């Protein structure tokens, strides 16, 4: 829908640290 | 770097949380 729109990755601070604890 | 810095302890409500049902 937006004009300009461009591809990136957002980070998430929860997965890592809660990814590598939980396994 | 900053004047007049104290030391403190600063709550994580994620970590009691997600370590006691983690384990
Ligand atoms: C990155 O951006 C490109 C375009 O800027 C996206 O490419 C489109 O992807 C859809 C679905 O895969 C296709 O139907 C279009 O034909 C693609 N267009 C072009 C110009 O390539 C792409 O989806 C974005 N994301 C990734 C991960 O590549
Ligand atoms: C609490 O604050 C004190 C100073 O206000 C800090 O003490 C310094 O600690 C560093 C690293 O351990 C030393 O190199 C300095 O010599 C210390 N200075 C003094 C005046 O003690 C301390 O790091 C802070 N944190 C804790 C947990 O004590």
């Amino acid at each position: 829908v937006v004009i300009g729109i461009v591809n990136n990755t957002v980070y998430d601070p929860l997965q890592p640290e809660l990814d590598s604890f939980k396994e």
